[PDB]
């Protein structure tokens, strides 16, 4: 496991540029999104959680396909709101609950170190 904390003050900086491999080591739920909500990368710890195949998820739309639940003001509505300003660091509690039992947690969204590129940071509460 590598060895970095949810909500960490740096994590976009621990995180900045890991491939796929090196995102399944965390202790946390991690996809990263471009600025339509596209999903680049979505970690191991994530489909544990939420049931989806990690390689599947990937070039598919968060809001619009994967995430249903997710696209409302208080999710989807946040992350265009910090995607437009360019300092996106928003942490809520959200309940999952497209086509799954109903999953409580904690997320993080902040902006990522690479173009066009914003985290999505998941555990459960
Ligand atoms: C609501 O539809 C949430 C669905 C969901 C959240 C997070 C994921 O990684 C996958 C699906």
């Amino acid at each position: 496991m590598e060895h970095v904390a949810f909500g960490s003050e740096d994590i976009e900086n621990t995180l900045a540029k890991m491939d796929d491999g090196q995102l399944d080591g965390l202790a946390f739920g991690a996809i990263q999104l471009d600025g339509d909500g596209n999903i680049l990368q979505y970690n191991a710890a994530e489909g544990d959680t939420t049931g989806r195949d990690p390689k599947q998820v990937i070039g598919k739309n968060f809001f619009k396909d994967v995430a249903p639940c997710t696209d409302s003001p208080e999710f989807y509505g946040k992350f265009k709101e910090g995607v437009a300003s360019g300092n996106l660091n928003t942490m809520f509690e959200y309940t999952f609950d497209y086509q799954m039992t109903p999953t409580k947690v904690k997320v993080h969204m902040k902006k990522a170190l690479s173009g066009d590129s914003y985290w999505v940071f998941v555990k459960r509460v």
